[PDB]
């Protein structure tokens, strides 16, 4: 184990120092390399419980086993003498310099895990490039450094999300003494956008400042791989060059698909364009009924809009079925409509958006149930939320050998690798794994310090929690109630369940029992929690904690011996008693 | 020591019935009792472990050792045929309602942990009487059924401390495109009187509507225990008579204290007047500075008031100082003026409260600072929050035997026992114990499960998280920095830490460093989490969760292996990276 690791170290290391913490000619050598502005990995071999093999490993390749060594590039440079020499001919710079390849790490991806790879990359030495380029949606959008969350995703629909649900607070206002009257106020889209935009603006750029004071080289162009150590750049001016790179990061991200009807890429929109859209979208169809549909139907409910939603099954497939029927009806109960059990055909034109006085146009839909009755009605906007896909036949010759699955996405192994062994790949487009921002960053973060400092930790991909910020928000950590009963079957399977109501909805006269949350939870384990899942306020600040407690294993009685905190929605989580099998109401 | 177990069970529970759900005659003796409106504790032989030696040892009581036996107050009462010919001969009623004292527990205190306990016992079948007498605050302010916290304590301080958050709701409400003009908005303090006290008439009838169909018998009297078995009750019209209990839980909480000062009782107020205060304080001194000080100034500040908080030495004792520093100095930036360094001397009257317009009187604060300097101002309402204090001497005679600490506190064992053996002690005046709703909840239901269906689960009283409602709220489950290293030394511990800035914050141009966080850990044993803080909006919702982990002895690397839920507050616990020893900044 050890000397296959050290191997592996060694080889893929930008610079690296091997060091103890106790050792003063080792702090000598990181002096002079700090002064040098010589960025490197150190691994201090006292700290580490097989430090003492470590050493004698050393020697197969510095014939040495003492400390401080330091390696470039897989070719040990010297010990503190050594070192020493270099800096004082100024012969040290040339040396750290050598390279192979123009780049250590070439990252094909400027979005959430490819940022986060890059830069933990470069503190280690990596000599690092970041690419990213944006291809303008149909319309024409286009937006800066940062990928799908900052730009089109996470960030703007949340912050869409808290416009409306200060729609709420304002006529919450009224029942707890504020003078305001909600039904005289009205919401200004533009005005929202511009906020939004100022935003992701300074998040561009301080992506932007982020890769130059790291010394990575962040190119805005188009990367294709042409070999496993070639990528292929096409800038702004349309300029066509290659670049070589030990390591390669494949981390493009997806974007939206459209369906294959008449007038859909014409005349409909997808999120990429919702976010910076100029004009309020109107009376507004949204196809679609994954999280991307329902929170934007929802928020733009919220804001006032008139929507609807076409459902061509069920919504939020994937995840807990009673959950999504409770983050449906509540947002039913709350202006969204619903055209169930239905799919577009054509989208037809009847006027054209009027860029000058900043208003939509107006679309004719045709659709048709699954009995087969026609949908028809007008629309001024169309949003299609029909799922999102890897685009990688631009981003990858085929000839390089990268296994892809039939679904278009990277099949790699537990630490990123494709089937070429300098490749790797994370994200959105590594096949099987959640498309989450938190877990992009973790998985660039890991990998680089896995490639540049010998770091062994691997991602792990199992109970992610996620939050649907709907109107009322869904939180979930772990199996959904038919997934847990499917693997484990019904008889193993317990549920505690309850209805909660957040103690600020009493004074504002809100719903009694639609918020709820549950456990899943396996009897022949000491009843483990296999599932968490809660529909309220603030979801995602609800569910964040426990994912640290069921990744320890938590079981129900973890958390009845835990105290709650009062008042809060979370702390029902710990005083659940009522059994689904009981048949008892989840009423308070 | 299942003898042990079953003598003391035997002993202690009204009605038991030791059964198998392997058995149809069970069954039959269940359908019975149900029938028959007799409620009872059942014990599963087959589901514990040591099920076989306690068949054995029932023979001890019934000379027989199989399921079911029936046992009523400590006596065997009958297999299936026997308890089949009771109920047949009408003669079962009279039996299970025998009894040496009137009820099986008396609850003296009718708030948290009193009513817990008292619905919770009568689950098992023991005769309760629930006690709760409320004398009036030295201006007369009375209120109903619930204690504390559902009257004058978390539930209308957290209703007041949402309608203070719904002022800067309004104000970032425009930043998000809505067009109300927050300037030109005021707040109403007695609609929100009204409102909360509407919330809390529903509570009181709620609870009284709970005993009732419990069949816990409610006396609105004063009780006082005369001996260990003896309760003496005075009714609202001065009756005394006195009724007798097996056991007794004493749950009679806490009161404000008063300084020992000219004036304070006459003219100044405390919580307990505050939540159904007719007129808004106006112009306010807060004397104090615990979490009730602090949390009440902030939201009389949040609604517009003239807010100041006169502190004698520092904020939130007992509490992380630096947390406490940081909530001070939100509150401070946001309105509220501190008094630094002092004390009062005396409260003159200037002017009489107006009842009949609904306007606060005057006052007339002279006080002095560590350095010599006078403090004199006007105010309108003074409120005091220097304490809470318990006041067993009326409720306690000191020849029942019942030993109180220097405080006045309860001393109880670890299962709540007083030093008179058949008498209890839960909730506030339980000494040593965090004073908190959920504790006194536990404490009490855990207990009745003990006394009348044979458990043995102990409360757990360690790690007990927290949240202050002050206008930027503080949560924290564990130990303070402070404590940690004095414990521990500071060699042994770790303290990761950041500010963050909520999304909500950005388009609200609120403060970019403010809200912070911080893990304190244990070096030494693998990183372990001792205490968790937060300061930051919905604390409560943060904290609750990751208090599950600590219970589970979570680490740092446990926190390090979850992965975040993006975009939320809680999720920067999950990639904390800043040592306080490296002296990094923690900024954004
Ligand atoms: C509407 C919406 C809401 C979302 N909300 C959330 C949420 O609340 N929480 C959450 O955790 N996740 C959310 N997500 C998912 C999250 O956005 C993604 O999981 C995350 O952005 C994936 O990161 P990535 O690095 O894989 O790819 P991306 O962030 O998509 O980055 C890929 C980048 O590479 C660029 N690129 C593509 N091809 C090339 C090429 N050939 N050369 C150079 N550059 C190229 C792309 O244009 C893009 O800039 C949301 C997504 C959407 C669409
Ligand atoms: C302003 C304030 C804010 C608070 N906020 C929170 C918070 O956010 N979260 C939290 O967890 N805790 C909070 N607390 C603490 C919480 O209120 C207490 O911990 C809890 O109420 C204690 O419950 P208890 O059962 O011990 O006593 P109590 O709820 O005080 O009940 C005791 C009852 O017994 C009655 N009684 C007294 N003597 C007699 C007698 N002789 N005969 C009959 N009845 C009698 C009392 O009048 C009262 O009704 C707060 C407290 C205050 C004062
Ligand atoms: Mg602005
Ligand atoms: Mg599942
Ligand atoms: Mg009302």
């Amino acid at each position: 184990g050890t000397s296959q690791w050290l191997r592996k170290t060694v080889d893929s290391a930008a610079v690296i120092l091997f060091s103890k913490t106790t050792c003063p000619y080792c702090k000598k050598v990181k002096d002079v390399l700090a002064e040098a502005k010589i960025k490197h990995a150190t691994i201090e071999l006292d700290q580490l419980s097989n430090g003492s093999a470590i050493q004698k490993c050393l020697a197969s390749f510095s014939k040495i086993e003492t400390v401080p060594q330091m390696f470039v590039r897989g070719k040990f440079i010297g010990d503190s003498q050594t070192v020493l020499k270099y800096y004082s001919n100024d012969e040290l710079a040339g040396i750290v310099n050598e390279s192979k390849y123009d780049y250590d790490l070439i990252v094909i991806g400027g979005g959430s895990g490819g940022l986060a790879a890059g830069k933990e990359a470069a503190k280690y030495g990596a000599k690092t490039a970041v690419l990213d380029y944006v291809e303008p949606t149909p319309i024409g959008t286009t937006w800066g450094l940062g990928g799908t969350c900052v730009n089109v995703g996470c960030i703007p629909k949340k912050l869409m999300h808290q416009a409306g649900l200060l729609s709420h607070a304002l006529e919450d206002a009224e029942h707890f003494g504020w003078s305001l009257d909600r039904s005289k106020i009205s919401h200004n889209w533009s005005t929202m956008v511009e906020g939004v935009q100022s935003h992701i603006g300074s998040l561009n750029w301080g992506y932007k400042v982020a890769l130059r004071d790291n010394q990575v080289t962040y190119l805005n162009a188009k990367g294709r791989l042409i070999s496993p150590h070639e990528v292929q750049i096409t800038d702004k001016n349309q300029k066509v060059s290659t670049i070589t790179g030990n390591k390669i990061i494949l981390a493009t991200g997806e974007r939206p698909k459209y369906p294959e009807i008449p007038g859909a890429v014409e005349y409909g929109i997808t999120s990429d364009d919702l976010f910076s859209l100029p004009y309020f979208p109107g009376k507004t169809l949204v196809i679609g009924a994954s999280y991307v549909a329902l929170e934007c139907a929802g928020f733009l409910a919220s804001l006032g809009g008139d929507v609807t939603v076409m459902v061509r099954s069920i919504l939020l497939r994937g995840f807990d079925q009673q959950m999504a029927e409770k983050v449906g009806d509540y947002m039913e109960n709350h202006g969204v409509k619903f055209a169930k059990l239905c799919v577009p055909d054509e989208i037809k034109q009847l006027k054209v958006v009027d860029t000058e006085n900043n208003k939509p146009g107006l679309l004719l839909v045709k659709g048709h149930y699954t009995d087969g009755k026609k949908f028809e009605e007008e629309f001024e906007t169309v949003i299609f939320a029909v799922g999102r896909e890897p685009q990688l036949s631009k981003v990858l010759c085929e000839t390089v050998g990268v296994k892809l699955d039939k679904n278009g996405r990277v099949v790699c192994t537990d630490d990123e690798q494709t089937t070429v062994s300098n490749v790797y790949a994370i994200g959105d487009i590594n096949a099987g794994k959640p498309q989450l921002t938190p877990v992009a960053i973790q998985a660039g973060r890991y990998l680089a310090r896995r490639l540049f400092a010998g770091a062994t930790e691997l991602t792990d991909y199992s109970n992610v929690a996620t939050t649907v910020f709907t109107p009322l928000e869904y939180g979930a950590c772990g199996l959904s109630e038919e997934d847990a009963i499917e693997k484990y079957g019904d008889k193993d399977i317990e549920v505690y369940h309850s209805n909660f109501k957040p103690l600020e909805w009493t004074v504002a006269h809100r719903e009694d029992n639609v918020c709820y949350m549950k456990l899943v939870c396996r009897k022949s384990d000491n009843m483990r929690v296999l599932g968490l899942h809660v529909l309220g306020p603030n979801a995602g600040e609800i569910t964040q904690g426990y994912a640290v407690a069921i990744k320890m294993g938590a079981t129900k009685a973890d958390f009845d011996r835990t105290i709650g905190i009062h008042p809060t929605c979370s702390e029902t989580f710990t005083t659940l008693h009522v059994t689904k099998k009981s048949g008892v109401s989840p009423i308070v």
